[PDB]
């Protein structure tokens, strides 16, 4: 009929407005500018000679082996000024292809940067030729020069296929480039690659430096299971071949590192700067005297967010104009390093003291996932052949019955009144060897009430010491009863004190590193190693793993590593990611799930009768009742998507990506438990639902839970305190006549010292922050990501469903017949509102772990 020309938009975005280490000179607004239309300032010529190629492969014709045709390689032809779509920093370049009718529809293409620079590819637009709609090819990848890569660099269309259904032309273009994606687990992996593959945790320590910087390795062992995390290539250690090297670079998959338009969004960038910075400058600070090294009294505690704390120019000058630390740092002139006012401060400066707020905090702080329903009593544990696992909790009926309610224990356990935190079993096994430091830890549990105006009260906290006279007879224990007057009320606060230091450091090891970010990453992993960026089911996870691989390999790079942030701030010390892995031995997949959480803890009986299938035993349980709707709405999304791509259970069973994927899921990427019954079979759809839905509320709901509001009730260091140093003042001594006479100091003397203090503040504001170009669970993706249009609009039912529970969350933020939503401390729970402005919000639900 016609051999004709197809019209070709490329959008791409060039490095120097993605890199960190341009972009440093522009941060303060961003989105805007003549959105970069690219054409203004001329770089835009370089791209237009013989610098970059394209090249069109048939969906529908092939050659004499089965592949898809190859049209002619064309380089790119003219700069587009405007388009009416075109964003911020993007450019846009026209290109026409020469195609006939005879060579079909294309379904995907190869790309050849001739150019020394990488630069970002965006998208690629064909309007086309028969009666056929334009083809649209979202890519978003950096592309690195062309003589660096064996095979060329391969994009597809639009369409979603599974295995069955893509075209015969484009099915060995579609394996092959899964093949290219796993190498072939072998050599020291470069900054361009994108190769993704496992290892073991064998990369935290650094034994060169010496025998006391030795970490063990976790995973692949049955003493310290884990999984696995992004294998890297580094030459292993010189003193211990079962250790890897130490690098200042972490290699992860190229397109898992994501630029920023804005200097102030670059956070990885800020956390790795206060580790290698302003660390060392704070710690040549206390080092001499410029700071008084201690905390006297409270009111200088609180001084941090006045007129904040008095440096010298030589530091403050020097940590002034660092890159991204410009917004995190707030500075008068010379003599002021600033923090904002933590929320749970802002109406009252002495409500966190309260008993009120330390019970509420259980079901609506920063740890709101530990809580248990007492089912028997004395409370026991699930430690071995020592005895006090044999035995018990030494609390007992006759130190629990005083002043509300007036039932006996078993009326109150029958009733479902009675509660615990127990903190007893992950550091007792390692409390002998913790207090051989400057550490003064306990093992604790705290028994709590429910009243009848729906509060909790705690009611007794347990202490208990490793070992009168060695492991063999058990605890040593003392309890502690409320007190709101005297010496008696000083010496609960400490009691208290040395439950929340167990509490933070449980919640910063385990509730936020191993069950959000370390399980997480192998699912990412397995899914870019077998299923194809055409498959649905890759589509429906990519977005929940954004940015995930950068701020891991930046904690094993400083926070989790031997000496780092983590090892000197809280309880557990140089134990810390052992114990969590000690931890992991009972972390169960299908548990993550909220509803099989709630019923596991005896949080929520099963009940037909009630909105989500479950009935609460706490009804004014803000986390539970505000994350079932999260729950719901996101398994209702993955259902509506899964059973539009999957005829039958049969489908599932015969799709070779998809088995392949969960295969090595478990039996590598969580390969020490890969014998655990509990694993689904992938065998049904309903199965499949679960699986998803589980990934996707751990990396947006259950990380946002968990995460953002560390600063908001921990930026106070009294409310949240990361480590003891003194064991309780014993009734009749030294420390007691000074409890008596200045408990502040006392208090200040016990937990987190001042310079550790300010390491802690400075990590978790910058943890607890959105980033100006975070993207939102729910409407958000990056753009349009399949041509299906059921999908979209089964996602803009997501959307509205997310806007509509929104409202909900809200409405019950102003109903005052529910009080542990706000406390004595004024604090409305918002951290399940899906959307948020960027900064330090108490809000947001992002769609993965993006810090
Ligand atoms: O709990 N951790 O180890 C952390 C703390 C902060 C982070 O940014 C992180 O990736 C991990
Ligand atoms: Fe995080």
């Amino acid at each position: 009929h016609r051999g004709h020309k197809i019209k070709g938009t490329v959008v791409l975005m060039r490095k120097n407005v993605l890199d960190v280490n341009s972009v440093t000179s522009v941060g303060g607004i961003i989105g805007q500018g003549l959105d970069l239309v690219g054409s203004t300032l001329d770089t835009l010529t370089a791209f237009l000679g013989r610098s970059v190629s394209l090249q069109l492969i048939s969906a529908t014709k092939a050659d004499a082996n089965g592949k898809g045709k190859l049209g002619k390689a064309t380089f790119l032809e003219g700069i587009i000024t405007s388009l009416p779509t075109l964003g911020a920093g993007q450019s846009a370049f026209k290109i026409n292809f020469e195609w006939d009718d005879g060579s079909g529809i294309p379904g995907a293409f190869y790309i050849k940067n001739f150019m020394q620079t990488e630069f970002f590819l965006v998208s690629l637009t064909l309007e086309d030729i028969p009666n056929h709609g334009s083809i649209h090819f979202v890519c978003n990848s950096w592309i690195y020069n062309a003589k660096l890569f064996k095979s060329d660099r391969i994009f597809f269309a639009n369409q979603t296929y599974l295995p069955s259904e893509t075209p015969a032309p484009l099915v060995k273009y579609r394996e092959e480039e899964l093949h290219n994606l796993r190498g072939d687990g072998t050599g020291e992996r470069k900054e361009w690659e994108r190769i993704y593959d496992y290892d073991v945790y064998n990369d935290l320590g650094d034994p060169d430096k010496g025998e006391n910087h030795a970490r063990p390795v976790l995973g692949g062992n049955d003493t310290f299971p884990y999984p696995r995390r992004g294998r890297t290539g580094r030459k292993p250690t010189r003193k211990d071949p079962n250790s890897e090297s130490r690098s200042n670079d972490v290699y992860l998959p190229r397109d898992e590192a994501f630029g920023h338009l804005k200097s102030s969004d670059f956070l990885t960038y800020g956390l790795k700067s206060v580790s290698q910075n302003v660390l060392p400058l704070l710690q040549s600070a206390f080092d001499l005297n410029f700071t008084p090294r201690e905390f006297d009294s409270f009111d200088e505690v609180h001084g941090l967010y006045s007129g904040g704390i008095k440096l010298p120019t030589d530091i403050i000058s020097k940590i002034s104009p660092l890159p991204v630390l410009k917004e995190i740092f707030r500075t008068d002139g010379e003599q002021a390093l600033k923090f904002p006012p933590p929320k749970v401060i802002q109406v009252s400066k002495s409500a966190w003291m309260t008993d009120e707020e330390f019970a509420r905090e259980m079901l609506a702080g920063v740890n709101p996932n530990l809580i248990r329903c007492l089912k028997d009593f004395p409370p026991r544990s699930k430690l071995d052949s020592q005895v006090y696992g044999d035995h018990t909790s030494q609390i007992t009926k006759e130190h629990l019955e005083p002043n509300l309610e007036g039932l006996t224990v078993d009326e109150a356990i029958q009733n479902k009144r009675l509660f615990l935190l127990d903190h007893h079993d992950p550091i007792m096994p390692y409390l002998r060897r913790i207090n051989a430091t400057s550490t003064k830890a306990y093992a604790t549990r705290t028994i709590l009430f429910l009243k009848n105006d729906g509060t909790l009260r705690p009611l007794a906290i347990e202490l208990s010491l490793p070992h009168p006279q060695g492991d063999q007879s058990g605890a040593f224990s003392q309890v502690f009863l409320p007190a709101d007057e005297g010496v008696e009320s000083s010496i609960w606060l400490l009691a208290k004190a040395y439950v929340v230091v167990n509490d933070s450091c449980y919640h910063q090891l385990v509730s936020h590193w191993l069950n959000t970010h370390a399980v997480v990453e192998p699912f990412i992993i397995a899914t870019n190693r077998h299923l194809s960026v055409v498959h649905p089911i890759y589509k429906l996870l990519h977005p929940h793993y954004r940015d995930t691989m950068n701020i891991n390999g930046l904690a094993r790079l400083s926070l989790v590593n031997d000496g780092g942030v983590i090892e000197q701030t809280f309880l557990w010390g140089r134990y810390s990611v052992e114990m969590s892995a000690v931890v992991y031995k009972d972390w169960v997949f299908t548990d993550q799930a909220l509803p099989a959480d709630l019923i596991k803890r005896g949080m929520a009986i099963e009940d037909p009768s009630c909105p989500h299938g479950i009935r609460l035993v706490i009804e004014d349980y803000p986390y539970t009742v505000d994350g079932l709707e999260i729950w719901d709405a996101i398994k209702t999304w993955v259902h509506e998507y899964v059973f539009l791509y999957y005829k039958s259970d049969d489908t599932l069973r015969e799709d070779p990506e998809l088995q392949a994927c969960w295969k090595e899921l478990v039996e590598v990427g969580h390969g020490d438990k890969k014998n655990e019954p509990w694993w689904p079979k992938m065998q049904t759809r309903e199965e499949l639902v679960e699986a998803c839905a589980i990934i996707i509320w751990t990396a947006s709901a259950l990380h946002a839970a968990v995460n953002f509001g560390q600063y908001p009730y921990g930026g106070l260091i009294l409310n949240r305190p990361t480590l003891s140093r003194r064991f309780m003042p014993e009734k009749g001594s030294a420390e007691y006549e000074e409890l008596r006479k200045n408990p502040q100091k006392a208090y200040l003397k016990t937990i987190t010292p001042k310079f550790q203090t300010l390491i802690d503040l400075s990590v978790i504001e910058i943890l607890s922050r959105h980033a100006s170009d975070e993207v939102y669970l729910g409407e958000r993706d990056n753009p349009n990501w399949t041509s299906d249009t059921r999908a979209l609009e089964a996602f803009k039912r997501f959307g509205n469903k997310l806007a509509q529970i929104e409202n909900k969350l809200s409405e019950r933020n102003n109903d005052e017949k529910l009080r542990n939503r706000c406390g004595p401390v004024q604090m409305p729970y918002t951290l399940l509102l899906p959307s948020s402005k960027e900064g330090l919000t108490f809000r947001g639900i992002p769609n993965s772990i993006s810090i």
